[PDB]
């Protein structure tokens, strides 16, 4: 058994980024409750005591949009100086135009093209991926780094670990088998937490708690043995976080916001983004294509790569490839998948339901991470049957 | 009837409003490490509609104008009026920089008393270095021709060949690719897309003459071209408004662009406004120079190489090489020669890559056109180390 170690991240929703990319969902979710058609392209930084929204929205909504910044900072936990930003004191600066007339045009020609006729609201490309390594068919590396993110959260919400603070990042890196190119997790090599902490708690106490109340939990016990490296803290104080101790920014966590460095990424952001920006709509039916090879056992792994150009509908490309698992050849697993996906982006848009808001639908996708998720609301998490003839079978 | 796949790479270029955050980000560092090498920055820009934005974390003795710096990035890229997306001189700059957390401070350099082998990671991540013999430079062709066409775009904008154009534009090239056992041919251009920004004189049956004859014909192989090739100029019919009045732009939010153009893997760290404790951009650097190294000495055709830190901790949690099955020797054994060959410490990083050495713009030429296969020689991650094996 020859075999490699590959390590992904994950930050919690305290994060200063993907507290960003969370505010940047925040108003997205509030424009589209209101205005269905809403055209958002919403950007959030944010620095000591400072939160800045900016960029494009054309809506009929009536929002404050101070208030959505203060209600999402609050409900994360920043909610003094001392937990590193204060939801009530903090400035909030708002430079937020209506879209250009000049994009507006090309892409839905002001409120005016139908559906397969609504071209891409920008150029890029998008990747998908698949893997039957976990039950969401996710690789397992993101997936434990994601799930202790979370983790990580809750036992300061539910009040298992009271000394922790909202800003978190976690690591992990896993030793896996290539399998005629399927992957085939072996353990866990090594786990790195990060967690902002009060000054009540140890170091011994941080280590004891991580150990006990957020990586046991979460990691599968056949993955962990007495070798598996532990870093606990090793920065040795984590007082000072949130926005006070490093600035965020929307679209700064694209990789633990998909796939954890597996597959690939064409670098589209995805929060803040109404679905005609094909960097969000796009990447969703592009895993949700991904996802369906995998499901319907055409093959172990999947990568699916497509590509716009702004004011076309029609992708300008589509790949896939199977890493040499399709139990068919790829380019018949590429003419069914064309035959199966509508990748023009107004049929997108309502194939997956992203016109809705409200009920923090992309606000929950803003943390641990847009894919591998089983909330209904994650439309593009949902198999699609796929016909072929399969090997086995007369 | 030989079997191909389609991948597609985009570029843009200086005057983006993404990439003008990055040149900005990258010229503060600049001006940093001109005064003070052992500067830590990490600093952040964001801009829209006559607003630009510097923020983040500086400790150095330099003395820096922040707000002339910017001004200086935008008028050398060409933002010099409101009717080219913004105005240099009459944006407003916002500053909310501030000193790095002591927290931060003391876990990673010990407050400037740590010695280069004992230096932390300035943070934990995992970082991706790419190499493919299928371009001189080792670069993947999709990422070339459009990184390669939308330095063109802005180079006949600066020398006065098209004065219709204004400085925000992008690119997308799909190649059309043939797999020979792992190793990545190219045969054709499927298709080209250019979206540029514009002036009100020129038609667009003259930006697409323009655009095809001035732009792409010189920077594409002929070899690559046909009488199929499909092109997509100025496909949303109009781009008067550009720049930030069109489009937000961030630090950070091309990271793709900056790098291989979704070849390879990304571990998605961005690497403008940072020095060089940030293994965002050193332990990258070093990558690049690793998978660079394996293809260059022949031992791969394609090389793939991952580090992985730890706030604090000099040594990566994991390195793995994988070589797409074009490895003459096992990938394990290549692994081996790597690990012998590179010193991945943050501190040992930063002094073999000379990387704590701005001004002439030493930062601010990798933040647009692609932090790789350059051969600028302050590019000091493309040059080739020899590996010590016996080929077979
Ligand atoms: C280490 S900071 C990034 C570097 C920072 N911009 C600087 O000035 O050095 C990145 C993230 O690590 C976490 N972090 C902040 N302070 C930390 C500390 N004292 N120890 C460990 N992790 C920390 C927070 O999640 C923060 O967003
Ligand atoms: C189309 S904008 C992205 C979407 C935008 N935030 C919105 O509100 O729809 C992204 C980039 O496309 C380019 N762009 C801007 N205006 C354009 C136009 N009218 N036609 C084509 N490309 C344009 C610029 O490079 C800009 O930074
Ligand atoms: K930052
Ligand atoms: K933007
Ligand atoms: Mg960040
Ligand atoms: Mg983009
Ligand atoms: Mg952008
Ligand atoms: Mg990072």
């Amino acid at each position: 058994m020859e075999t490699f170690l590959f390590t992904s991240e994950s930050v919690n929703e305290g994060h200063p980024d993907k507290l960003c990319d969370q505010i940047s969902d925040a108003v997205l979710d509030a424009c589209l409750e209101q205005d269905p058609d809403s055209k958002v392209a919403c950007e959030t930084c944010t620095k000591t005591n400072m939160v800045m929204v900016f960029g494009e929205i054309t809506t009929k909504a009536t929002i404050d949009y101070e208030k959505i910044v203060r209600d999402t900072c609050r409900s994360i936990g920043f909610i003094s100086d001392d937990v590193g930003l204060d939801a009530d004191k903090c400035k909030v600066l708002v430079n937020i135009e209506q879209q250009s007339p000049d994009i507006a045009q090309g892409v839905h020609g002001h409120f005016t093209k139908r559906p397969e006729d609504i071209g891409a609201g920008d150029q890029g490309h998008m990747f998908g991926y698949a893997t039957d390594e976990t039950p969401e068919l996710m690789p397992l590396s993101h997936v434990l780094a994601t799930k202790i993110g979370a983790r990580l959260t809750e036992v300061r919400k539910n009040g298992t670990c009271r000394w922790l603070r909202p800003d978190g990042k976690t690591q992990v890196t896993v030793e896996y088998y290539n399998d005629n190119g399927a992957m085939v997790p072996v353990r866990v090599h090594t786990v790195l937490i990060s967690t902002q902490h009060d000054e009540t708690v140890t170091n011994d106490e941080i280590a004891r708690d991580l150990k006990e109340h957020v990586i046991k939990p979460i990691i599968p016990e056949k993955y962990l043995d007495d070798k598996t490296i532990f870093h606990l803290n090793p920065s040795g104080r984590f007082v000072i976080g949130g926005p006070h101790g490093d600035a965020g920014l929307t679209g700064r966590k694209i990789i633990i916001d998909t796939y954890g460095g597996w597959g690939a990424h064409g670098g589209g952001a995805f929060s803040g983004k109404d679905p005609t920006k094909v960097d969000r709509s796009g990447a969703y039916i592009v895993r949700q294509a991904a996802k369906s090879v995998v499901a319907n056992g055409m093959a172990r792994r999947a990568l699916v790569q497509v590509s716009y150009a702004i004011g076309v509908p029609e992708p300008l490309s589509v790949f896939v490839d199977t890493y040499g698992t399709g139990l068919i050849p790829d380019k018949e697993i590429l003419k069914i998948v064309k035959e199966t996906f509508d990748f023009r982006p107004g049929m997108m848009t309502i194939n997956l339901d992203l016109k809705r808001g409200g009920n923090g639908r992309f606000q929950k996708t803003a943390a641990y991470g847009h894919f591998g998720r089983d909330d209904p609301d994650f439309t593009w998490e949902v198999v699609k049957p796929l016909k072929w003839d399969k090997p086995q079978l007369n």
